[PDB]
């Protein structure tokens, strides 16, 4: 519109309906000018990198992105209560986004001393890339998404991407994107950048955990039909073989027949928070679980949904099985376990196997007069048929969503760090800054201009996402577990603002505290 | 163009943690629990949301016949699978970067 | 009622909030996760009306004799009451009630 009209208005408020809740956000945000206004090769050679694990090639762009895969930048606490609470089950259904308010500054140093003013004729560029064309880096855990307090201004994180490498070079096959080759609206300060995503139909997440057991969903009172093999010798000596068979009952519920098992796993190493229960040596990266591709090997981290620990084993984790969240001020370097947050996932273990643990054992030859039986520990154990799971709960601070990899197969795509799997996420949404050059010599140069004005825009961005909700219709007669507050005074209430204006997240919130049945 | 363990920012870090140490650096009685953000530095121990498909060892043949065994190994060292008693060779088996 | 004089409202007028929208100084040019904390010094400044309607019960007395009214004194002084001073302040020099007319009990 106009220098002097605002482009939108401040709107940040969740709306619950019967079967639907729509949250709404705005951020303030901050934009700097990236590399200079130039794309840039990186590689762990230009990093100092030397492990073949860590070699990586890739492109550094001067555009920006803005990313909103995280709970909490849509859901308030008291909101996301109310869901894991009230709800057996979540899904975004459909995304409002909008860009407004642009204010693009210049900045002149004259000698030690700053000057900003307003560049009323320079222009930001934002497009969507909703044909999919770009690296997809919002399927990953990092930081720069919208905060969680609304009153917070963050700074838009750089958009890199990486190609296929051989050490720190490149071959043939990687590939190179200009995102200047793509079309992008030019928006000065007068004008907004709005669009509309629909989300492709995706399962309800699990927000309940299981008030039985996959191994007790017989009935305690009647036998079965079957028989099992309860004797094999002739009890109270040489030449004592006699077949024997007796009816599984409820005395005897670990012999009984079952048509449904326990989902895969991969073995973790054991972890305790007594540090003086742990071996006395360096066994976190020799002694992790992981996976390799192309002679590269990558942490199995978090891997398959898997029971946290074994009921009352608190004190105990999987060396790389569960989210860890950092708490507010935490650092970024080898701090103490105080200063995290471990998530588990205690509520699955009712379906899914224990992470630290064997899946079971299977027999791995043929017994006779000469030979004992004997019985192998299945480390790891894949997909069979009958198999049944959990997947990964969502946290508050946790990832919403993430790409399915285009590739020819899959088997159940949800993404292993919890949330909603989709071929066709919600765009990357790049913005950039358009270099404004500085005087240029009154003599022709070919040469590219590498003299530009000191420039960084800033703006509200307002993202608006329809859920659709599962409610409960238990029978259950004793009150459910709910997530609650706790009445007890503190210095500080839980989830707001210190007396520094600091806020911060106390503790990961989880979804399933209602209950129903296997 | 991509590998599935390259898929990730290399310019900006998770906000997931990972236990970096154990002990207690530079003697008895050195246990202390670490912890570290997953960064471009250190990629490999990144979060990640899908994994590599399924595999089933084979054996390794050079093309260059010094750097084999000096033995009969074909049939009895290949991978195979057992149906009825019978076994077949598994030939070619699940889809493997060769 | 309010103790301290005044209508008492179950919905009394809404309260009506306002900011000056933050606006950041120039980032660094290589990301942090952290929130800003350097913005532009800023203040605003405007105008501001509210118009009231009042509902007005006028008085039917039958009484004879004139009634009590709140007046200014006609006597000399330095200043005229409820007006500015010789530096222009403006002064309330006494709280002036609403009873002075009469009515039977």
């Amino acid at each position: 519109d106009g220098v002097g009209s605002s482009s939108g208005n401040w709107h940040c408020d969740s709306q619950w309906l019967g079967d639907r809740v729509i949250t709404t956000s705005t951020r303030t945000w901050a934009l700097p000018t990236y590399n200079n206004h130039l794309y840039k090769q990186i590689s762990n050679s230009t990093s100092g990198g030397s492990s073949n694990d860590n070699a990586y090639f890739g492109y550094s762009t001067p555009w920006g992105y803005f990313d909103f895969n995280r709970f909490h930048c849509h859901f308030s606490p008291r909101d996301w209560q109310r869901l894991i609470n009230n709800n057996w089950g979540f899904r975004p259904k459909r995304l409002n986004f909008k860009l407004f308010n642009i204010q693009v500054k210049e900045v002149t140093d004259n000698n030690g001393v700053k000057t900003i003013a307003n560049n009323l004729t320079s222009t930001v560029q934002v497009f969507t890339d909703s044909d999919y064309q770009l690296p997809y880096v919002l399927g990953s855990a990092h930081e720069g998404c919208l905060p969680p307090f609304p009153a917070d201004v963050f700074m838009i994180p750089q958009y890199g991407y990486l190609t296929l490498n051989d050490g720190s070079q490149a071959v043939g096959r990687s590939s190179f994107y200009c995102l200047e080759y793509f079309p992008s609206q030019m928006l000065r300060t007068g004008n907004n950048f709005q669009f509309s995503y629909e989300f492709e139909n995706v399962p309800f997440h699990s927000s309940y955990a299981h008030s039985q057991s996959l191994d007790r969903l017989m009935n305690p009172l009647i036998d079965q039909y079957l028989y099992y093999l309860s004797k094999t010798i002739n009890g109270s000596g040489q030449n004592q073989q006699t077949l024997k068979f007796s009816v599984a009952g409820p005395s005897n519920m670990a012999v009984q027949g079952r048509n449904y098992i326990p989902g895969p796993s991969y073995r973790q190493q054991r972890v305790s928070t007594t540090v003086t229960q742990n071996n006395n040596s360096e066994f976190a990266w020799p002694g992790a679980s992981s996976w390799a591709l192309n002679g590269r090997n990558s942490l199995m981290n978090p891997g398959p949904a898997m029971a946290s620990h074994k009921e009352g084993e608190d004190r105990f984790f999987p060396l790389s099985g569960s989210l860890i969240f950092g708490k507010q001020g935490t650092g970024r370097d080898n701090v103490d376990a105080d200063k995290v947050m471990i998530t588990n996932e205690e509520e699955i273990k009712t379906t899914n196997p224990v992470a630290t643990e064997s899946y079971g054992q299977v027999a791995t030859n043929h017994q006779s007069a000469q030979a004992q039986a004997q019985t192998g520990w299945v480390q790891n154990q894949g997909i069979l048929p009958g198999m049944v799971w959990q997947d990964r709960d969502v946290y508050l601070q946790g990832p919403i969503w993430a790409k399915i990899p285009h590739t020819d197969g899959n088997f159940h795509p949800s993404p292993l760090m919890g949330g909603f799997g989709m071929k066709h996420p919600p765009p990357q949404i790049l913005i950039k800054n358009t270099p404004v050059p500085a005087d240029p010599p009154t003599a022709f140069n070919k040469d590219k201009l590498n003299s530009f004005i000191t420039q960084y825009s800033t703006g509200q961005v307002s993202v608006e996402i329809e859920w659709e909700l599962q409610k409960e219709n238990s029978k259950r007669w004793n009150p459910e577990i709910q997530y609650t507050s706790n009445y007890y005074k503190s210095n500080n209430v839980e989830f707001a603002v210190n007396t520094e204006g600091v806020y911060s997240e106390p503790r990961p919130i989880g979804t399933r505290y209602l209950t129903r049945n296997l």
